[PDB]
């Protein structure tokens, strides 16, 4: 098996079908969406009773950020808002009819950034990535919550309770054992490559001295470390500083891309390209249209920690889709996977399929939580029995 | 009294004499240095003999990072390196002689920035405010150590025994009070201004739901609350992130000049000009020379707290001597402060300096620690009946 080193690569707020809905006419084996049998959300308002919001291919490089908080999503995935009054934690039924209210709720006029995708030329990094390697269109966003509890997810297989952005709780760090710890214990390295300040710091456990120096600057270290062949076994590369502070600005998908191409670009001339297998996922799905009913069955708590109130959440159901690569030379051009052939019946893929994966493929003993217990793994994607030779040397600029 | 409005900025690294010293030709006041009888210091080393490192104004726009730990700052101003098998804590004669032999113990040849300052043109920014308002030539910085310990002093008269950079302490918080809830308690507002992660967050009292409001980005808020005469009593801006996870890179005095100007132009357009007192300062003098020695009698530990081990530091000696700017048209042009008259005999201006003032020209209730209760008051530098109205408009742009 010829994986050694296993890079993950974590973007910001967006969702499967805004990202790579379109990408459906490359390929009608992305679930993605079409314009003859089109996606949409109603709208209600002081001025009108009802407006359809069809589900469109407009979607600009610069956006406001849509609300992706616990409340707004289960006003996404439900339809319906939350009550503090009349609490329904389990309504049952996720047809995901609120993404376009919610938008106008939290901002008037957000449903068109909401209810659009990108055009494939819109995006060509991402278009080059879907069609020379793997795309998963079934992983979920580990929790239907902000940012910081799906990062969490990516290395422990847990939020430990949080289901928002909880600065005092942040600063104090999160102490659950991470696959950092993991892969250490079994004599593995890992790295982070961080440009600013690391959400990885949130991780309690990370900040004993001997794990403080595995953190590396990213302009100093993380080229260089891809030059001479020196990457360790799990990398992770950290670009933006989470704003703590900050209790719907615009900005721009270009710069996503922009790190996307660079980050593949030093994996690919590196001599460690045949040993090499890149994931690039999103925390969550920002708020943004997606079609898939987030699972609500056979979805375990990871540890029996439940969240803060009033919504006490039960992480009894998945967040929302999320753009998904898996990119190494071992794997086929083109390939999409679904759900898992995941270790039960009601399996999914989600951020804790990754240190779910590492444990599979580099052998650890143990997994973290109930989560990546029961998360798929997709080492499976590692097919070939020689690696191509002619993948990309380099992508398309971002327009 | 005049001033409601008291802003501070808190800058990076350097010593009175490296900044401000050759002003002493534009000013005699100054306790500053001279070409006729110059200040040195001599270096050791294995090659060659005794070399005396004459104190110049030849300092360039780059330099690298000097020394500053407790440690390097021990080995400055007392001339001989701590030992830890023979620990000799109070040694009691701080001469001041070991800046450019720390250095070079550092990084070969760096005692020639270490033993150079600008001169007054290099500077214009600075130039420009020292002959139109107001400065301190004996302001100490509080410890004799690194940045995080003096920035903990800045705004609560105590670093709560830290004596270095320490990450998990930072993140985890320092909990004693600061100056934000004396202001809060008695009625009075403040604002935290914000444009990367500030050092602020290492206040773990500010974390609560009700203080975290304070934080306003500096690019969205600053200059529009200045605009409309929106600025709250007290007001910290907060520019650079403190990379906790660097375990001696050069960079550029510019920035710091640019930051200024910017922040004294949008104070002096605004409606609140007329009651604003601005003070700049730094946070500790970086490692560069000062020919001041640093008191070490009658200088009080603010709430017994040890630092720790090696060198269970008693916070009874002060830090160097860095720049500090009384900035408000109510201030008399090309005024210099020296030491202070009161509260004590052994008083002293320091860090603790701004808590104090801000208490006493509030006339808040309780200082919060001995250092407070103890370090000299600068409020007699308001000495006008009227404000001066021709305070410049614009400063220069920096070289």
């Amino acid at each position: 098996y010829p994986i050694k080193t296993i890079v993950v690569l974590v973007q910001e707020n967006r969702s499967f079908d805004h990202t790579l809905g379109w990408f459906k006419e490359l390929n009608r084996e992305i679930d993605g969406v079409t314009k003859s049998d089109p996606k949409s959300n109603t709208v209600s308002s002081s001025d009108t009773n009802s407006l359809r919001v069809v589900f469109g291919d407009q979607s600009q490089y610069v956006n406001p950020d849509p609300g992706h908080s616990i409340q707004d999503i289960y006003e996404q995935v439900f339809g319906k808002p939350w009550d503090s009054g009349k609490p329904d934690p389990n309504p049952g039924h996720p047809n995901m009819s609120g993404f376009a209210q919610n938008a106008e709720r939290n901002k008037k006029g957000m449903s068109s950034a909401v209810m659009n995708g990108f055009k494939p030329n819109a995006l060509p990094v991402y278009k080059e990535l879907v069609q020379n390697f793997a795309i998963c269109d079934r992983w979920f966003a580990s929790v239907p919550a902000s940012t910081q509890p799906n990062r969490l997810y990516v290395h422990s297989a847990t939020s430990h309770g949080a289901t928002s952005n909880d600065a005092a709780l942040l600063l104090e760090g999160f102490p659950q054992k991470t696959i950092f710890e993991s892969l250490d214990e079994a004599g593995f390295s890992f790295g982070i490559y961080y440009q600013f300040p690391p959400s990885t710091l949130f991780y309690r456990n990370l900040r004993k001295l001997k794990y403080l120096t595995h953190f590396h600057q990213y302009g100093i270290q993380f080229k260089k470390d891809c030059k001479e062949g020196k990457l360790p076994n799990y990398v992770v590369v950290e670009q933006r500083w989470f704003d703590l502070l900050s209790t719907h600005p615009s900005h721009d998908v270009s710069e996503g891309q922009k790190l996307v191409k660079e980050v593949y670009e030093a994996l690919r001339s590196s001599p460690q390209w045949n040993e090499i297998l890149f994931i690039i996922t999103y925390d969550e799905h920002g708020g943004f249209y997606d079609h898939v009913p987030t699972p609500v069955d056979g979805v375990p708590n990871p540890d029996g920690i439940l969240g803060p109130p009033p919504y006490n959440f039960e992480f009894n159901r998945l967040g929302v889709r999320v753009p998904t690569f898996f990119i190494s030379p071992w794997i086929e051009p083109g390939t999409v996977i679904h759900g898992p052939n995941g270790p039960y019946p009601r399996s999914q893929y989600e951020h804790s399929s990754i240190p779910a994966t590492v444990k599979t493929i580099f052998k650890l003993k143990d997994f973290l939580s109930k989560r990546d217990s029961w998360a798929g793994t997709f080492e499976s994607v590692i097919t070939r029995d020689s690696p191509r030779q002619d993948c990309p040397e380099t992508l398309s600029t971002p327009i």
